């Protein structure tokens, strides 16, 4: 959807993505009433292929439609800066939200926080789109603390292009996807137990000060991240599945949704703790 650009007021920058600024702003169209929204602008020195590749995070949103998948409004295309806007998330990114929150949200919140983005999740998997970045950074969270998966993009990584999308995240990333750059929604399972490390942490980096080669030969050493102080151990659990080396015995997005809904509806369960 192109937006005419007198529809639109940028109010502040708060944010720095890839190809330039995210910014504060409002969206008032004919017809509609005026609402808030994230905008990432795209100024000049940039090549056509960046264009392009700038733009295909709108193509991408605008297939979707889902209360956990960040809302895509539309683009500028036909005046400078090329711009895309989206609903804003006003909480901004989930890791650092958290940091800046540590310990002040109870086990029910942060369960509430996966739900979403597991939720999130089921729906991609369902229209069969594999993420490949899922981690606490690309998770958007709303003044209700409602979680969005955001970062779409399709573009290889680097080591799957000519010998001569960014780099694989290796801590995310899934022992198989690594090796042979097989990426599923088996592997985003496991990306997704990391997230759930990530949240019931606050945000701490995953793997601590590990080197990516590091963690590449403990995890195929048998090492899974422990339980951080405080989690439910049926969360923890939870997590272990996700992080299974055989993708076919990881839990699916409706299984791990299951499982969170269980957990909210008896939350004695959370109780237990190592
Ligand atoms: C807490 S805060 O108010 O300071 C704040 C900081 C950064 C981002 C947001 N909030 C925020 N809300 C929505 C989207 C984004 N970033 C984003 C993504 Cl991830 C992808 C595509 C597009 C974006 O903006 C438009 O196009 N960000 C809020
Ligand atoms: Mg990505
Ligand atoms: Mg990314
Ligand atoms: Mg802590």
């Amino acid at each position: 959807k192109e937006i005419d650009v007198s529809y639109v007021k940028i109010e502040e920058v708060i944010g720095a993505g890839e190809f330039g600024e995210v910014c504060r702003g409002r969206l008032k169209a004919p017809g509609k009433k005026e609402s808030c929204v994230a905008i990432k602008t795209l100024k000049g020195g940039y090549t056509e292929r960046q264009r392009r590749e700038f733009l295909s995070e709108a193509s991408i949103m605008g297939q979707f439609e889902h209360p956990n998948i960040i809302r895509l409004e539309g683009v500028v295309t036909n005046s400078m800066p090329v711009m895309i806007l989206t609903e804003f998330m006003e909480n901004g990114a989930l890791d650092s939200f958290l940091r800046l929150n540590d310990g002040q949200f109870t086990v029910i919140q942060l369960v509430g926080m996966l739900r979403g983005i597991a939720s999130g999740m089921r729906y991609l998997a369902e229209m069969s789109y594999v993420h490949r970045d899922l981690a606490a950074r690309n998770i958007l969270v709303n003044s209700n603390l409602v979680c969005k998966v955001s970062d779409f993009g399709l573009s290889r990584f680097l080591e799957e292009n000519s010998s001569d999308g960014g780099k694989i995240p290796i801590r995310w990333t899934a022992p198989e996807a690594i090796a042979f750059r097989k990426f599923t929604s088996a592997s985003d399972a496991w990306s997704y137990g990391i997230v759930m490390w990530e949240v019931m942490s606050f945000g701490e980096r995953p793997y601590w000060d590990m080197s990516n080669q590091d963690v590449i030969n403990a995890i195929e050493q048998d090492y899974r991240l422990p339980p951080p102080p405080d989690c439910p151990t049926s969360l923890h659990q939870l997590m272990l599945d996700c992080w299974q080396k055989d993708r076919n015995a990881r839990p699916r997005f409706p299984q791990v949704v299951s499982a969170l809904d269980k957990m909210i509806r008896n939350p004695a369960s959370l109780k237990i703790v190592a």
